[PDB]
Protein backbone atom coordinates (compact mmCIF):
# COMPACT_ATOMS: atom_id res chain seq x y z
CA UNK A 1 0.00 0.00 0.00
CA UNK A 2 1.14 3.26 -0.91
CA UNK A 3 1.81 5.25 2.47
CA UNK A 4 -0.46 8.23 0.51
CA UNK A 5 -3.17 5.62 0.47
CA UNK A 6 -2.73 4.32 4.16
CA UNK A 7 -2.95 7.83 4.83
CA UNK A 8 -6.33 8.51 3.07
CA UNK A 9 -7.50 5.37 4.45
CA UNK A 10 -7.24 6.52 8.10
CA UNK A 11 -8.87 9.38 7.56
CA UNK A 12 -11.51 7.94 6.16
CA UNK A 13 -12.06 5.84 9.13
CA UNK A 14 -11.71 8.76 10.87
CA UNK A 15 -14.89 10.67 9.42
CA UNK A 16 -16.71 6.91 9.82
CA UNK A 17 -15.89 7.61 13.71
CA UNK A 18 -17.06 10.93 13.49
CA UNK A 19 -20.00 10.20 11.93
CA UNK A 20 -21.22 7.71 14.11
CA UNK A 21 -20.28 9.68 17.13
CA UNK A 22 -23.30 12.44 15.64
CA UNK A 23 -25.29 9.16 15.51
CA UNK A 24 -24.51 8.10 19.30
CA UNK A 25 -23.28 4.55 17.64
CA UNK A 26 -21.04 3.72 20.59
CA UNK A 27 -19.77 0.22 19.15
CA UNK A 28 -19.53 1.84 15.18
CA UNK A 29 -17.45 4.79 16.71
CA UNK A 30 -14.63 2.55 18.57
CA UNK A 31 -14.19 0.40 15.82
CA UNK A 32 -13.77 3.49 12.87
CA UNK A 33 -11.26 4.90 15.74
CA UNK A 34 -9.53 1.55 16.34
CA UNK A 35 -9.26 1.01 12.46
CA UNK A 36 -7.62 4.82 12.37
CA UNK A 37 -5.07 3.80 14.81
CA UNK A 38 -4.55 0.90 12.88
CA UNK A 39 -3.83 2.40 9.88
CA UNK A 40 -1.77 4.95 11.39
CA UNK A 41 0.28 2.16 13.10
CA UNK A 42 0.68 0.77 9.77
CA UNK A 43 1.71 4.19 8.15
CA UNK A 44 4.87 4.62 10.58
CA UNK A 45 5.83 0.76 9.65
CA UNK A 46 5.07 2.06 5.35
CA UNK A 47 7.17 5.13 6.19
CA UNK A 48 9.97 2.74 7.37
CA UNK A 49 10.36 0.87 4.61
CA UNK A 50 10.30 3.90 2.40
CA UNK A 51 12.47 6.44 4.56
CA UNK A 52 9.95 9.21 4.54
CA UNK A 53 9.58 11.35 8.14
CA UNK A 54 7.19 13.30 7.03
CA UNK A 55 4.86 10.35 6.78
CA UNK A 56 5.34 9.32 10.48
CA UNK A 57 4.50 13.26 11.53
CA UNK A 58 1.57 12.24 9.55
CA UNK A 59 0.60 9.00 11.09
CA UNK A 60 0.62 11.48 14.69
CA UNK A 61 -1.92 13.69 13.42
CA UNK A 62 -3.81 10.68 12.70
CA UNK A 63 -3.97 9.69 16.03
CA UNK A 64 -4.12 13.40 17.25
CA UNK A 65 -7.27 13.90 15.35
CA UNK A 66 -8.65 10.31 17.06
CA UNK A 67 -8.24 11.18 20.82
CA UNK A 68 -9.98 14.95 20.51
CA UNK A 69 -12.91 12.98 18.65
CA UNK A 70 -12.84 10.66 21.88
CA UNK A 71 -12.61 13.55 24.15
CA UNK A 72 -15.43 15.10 22.82
CA UNK A 73 -17.38 12.34 23.16
CA UNK A 74 -16.43 11.43 26.36
CA UNK A 75 -14.68 8.29 25.69
CA UNK A 76 -11.95 7.80 28.15
CA UNK A 77 -10.53 4.48 26.79
CA UNK A 78 -10.43 5.66 23.30
CA UNK A 79 -8.94 8.98 24.38
CA UNK A 80 -6.26 7.37 25.95
CA UNK A 81 -5.52 4.52 23.47
CA UNK A 82 -5.40 7.23 20.88
CA UNK A 83 -2.84 9.58 23.20
CA UNK A 84 -0.81 6.63 23.74
CA UNK A 85 -0.36 6.53 20.02
CA UNK A 86 0.12 9.78 19.43
CA UNK A 87 3.57 9.86 21.74
CA UNK A 88 4.98 6.45 20.50
CA UNK A 89 4.78 7.32 17.07
CA UNK A 90 6.11 11.40 17.98
CA UNK A 91 9.02 8.77 20.06
CA UNK A 92 9.47 6.92 16.70
CA UNK A 93 9.27 10.55 14.44
CA UNK A 94 12.31 11.53 16.71
CA UNK A 95 14.40 8.59 16.19
CA UNK A 96 13.99 8.82 12.29
CA UNK A 97 14.06 12.74 12.21
CA UNK A 98 16.98 12.75 14.49
CA UNK A 99 19.00 10.14 12.04
CA UNK A 100 18.65 12.30 9.05
CA UNK A 101 19.79 15.25 11.02
CA UNK A 102 16.26 16.86 10.72
CA UNK A 103 15.56 19.26 13.58
CA UNK A 104 12.55 20.82 12.34
CA UNK A 105 10.59 17.23 12.66
CA UNK A 106 12.14 16.56 16.03
CA UNK A 107 10.66 19.75 17.18
CA UNK A 108 7.16 18.72 15.43
CA UNK A 109 7.14 15.80 16.90
CA UNK A 110 7.81 17.91 20.30
CA UNK A 111 4.30 19.72 19.05
CA UNK A 112 2.77 16.72 19.18
CA UNK A 113 3.29 15.69 22.77
CA UNK A 114 2.57 19.17 23.72
CA UNK A 115 -0.87 18.99 21.97
CA UNK A 116 -1.59 15.54 23.80
CA UNK A 117 -0.81 17.39 27.22
CA UNK A 118 -3.22 20.37 26.25
CA UNK A 119 -5.79 17.61 25.44
CA UNK A 120 -5.24 15.87 28.56
CA UNK A 121 -5.39 19.06 30.40
CA UNK A 122 -8.36 20.11 29.38
CA UNK A 123 -10.23 16.70 29.74
CA UNK A 124 -8.73 16.19 33.41
CA UNK A 125 -6.95 13.34 32.45
CA UNK A 126 -3.83 13.42 34.85
CA UNK A 127 -2.27 10.64 33.76
CA UNK A 128 -2.02 11.34 30.22
CA UNK A 129 -0.96 14.71 30.93
CA UNK A 130 2.06 13.57 32.53
CA UNK A 131 2.85 11.44 30.16
CA UNK A 132 2.75 13.76 27.30
CA UNK A 133 4.86 16.57 29.44
CA UNK A 134 7.20 14.34 29.76
CA UNK A 135 7.84 12.87 26.58
CA UNK A 136 7.50 16.72 25.70
CA UNK A 137 10.25 17.47 28.03
CA UNK A 138 12.42 14.57 26.56
CA UNK A 139 12.06 15.71 22.63
CA UNK A 140 12.79 18.91 23.57
CA UNK A 141 16.30 17.45 25.10
CA UNK A 142 16.72 15.92 21.73
CA UNK A 143 16.23 19.09 19.87
CA UNK A 144 19.00 20.38 21.70
CA UNK A 145 21.54 17.70 20.81
CA UNK A 146 20.24 17.55 17.16
CA UNK A 147 20.17 21.40 16.56
CA UNK A 148 23.55 22.30 18.15
CA UNK A 149 24.90 19.54 16.05
CA UNK A 150 23.67 22.12 13.36
CA UNK A 151 25.12 25.03 14.88
CA UNK A 152 21.46 26.09 14.77
CA UNK A 153 20.56 28.77 18.22
CA UNK A 154 17.29 29.28 16.73
CA UNK A 155 16.17 25.40 17.12
CA UNK A 156 17.70 25.10 20.68
CA UNK A 157 15.46 28.42 21.38
CA UNK A 158 12.50 26.91 20.24
CA UNK A 159 13.24 23.52 22.38
CA UNK A 160 13.05 26.30 25.23
CA UNK A 161 10.01 27.02 24.41
CA UNK A 162 8.94 23.73 24.40
CA UNK A 163 9.90 23.49 28.21
CA UNK A 164 8.53 26.65 28.88
CA UNK A 165 4.87 25.84 27.76
CA UNK A 166 5.21 22.48 29.79
CA UNK A 167 5.88 24.64 32.50
CA UNK A 168 3.16 26.90 32.52
CA UNK A 169 0.70 24.06 31.71
CA UNK A 170 1.77 22.23 34.60
CA UNK A 171 1.81 25.20 36.91
CA UNK A 172 -2.02 25.53 35.61
CA UNK A 173 -2.72 21.86 35.82
CA UNK A 174 -1.39 21.86 39.97
CA UNK A 175 1.17 19.44 38.18
CA UNK A 176 4.58 19.87 40.84
CA UNK A 177 6.42 17.31 39.82
CA UNK A 178 5.89 17.80 35.80
CA UNK A 179 6.37 21.37 37.18
CA UNK A 180 9.89 21.20 38.60
CA UNK A 181 10.72 18.49 35.72
CA UNK A 182 10.41 21.28 33.28
CA UNK A 183 11.83 24.30 34.97
CA UNK A 184 14.99 21.91 35.38
CA UNK A 185 15.03 21.09 31.75
CA UNK A 186 14.35 24.81 30.55
CA UNK A 187 17.29 25.82 32.58
CA UNK A 188 19.85 22.97 30.70
CA UNK A 189 18.11 24.17 27.38
CA UNK A 190 18.55 27.85 28.14
CA UNK A 191 22.34 27.07 29.34
CA UNK A 192 23.18 24.87 26.19
CA UNK A 193 21.37 27.73 24.29
CA UNK A 194 23.54 30.55 25.52
CA UNK A 195 26.68 27.94 25.08
CA UNK A 196 25.79 27.84 21.16
CA UNK A 197 25.18 31.75 20.40
CA UNK A 198 28.62 32.26 21.85
CA UNK A 199 30.06 29.27 19.90
CA UNK A 200 28.65 31.06 17.05
CA UNK A 201 28.87 34.73 18.05
CA UNK A 202 32.35 33.85 18.45
CA UNK A 203 33.23 32.16 14.56
CA UNK A 204 31.59 35.24 13.62
CA UNK A 205 33.58 37.96 15.17
CA UNK A 206 36.73 35.97 14.44
CA UNK A 207 35.62 35.74 11.08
Amino acid sequence: MDPEEILERAKESLERAREASERGDEEEFRKAAEKALELAKRLVEQAKKEGDPELVLEAAKVALRVAELAAKNGDKEVFKKAAESALEVAKRLVEVASKEGDPELVLEAAKVALRVAELAAKNGDKEVFKKAAESALEVAKRLVEVASKEGDPELVEEAAKVAEEVRKLAKKQGDEEVYEKARETAREVKEELKRVREEKGGWLEHH
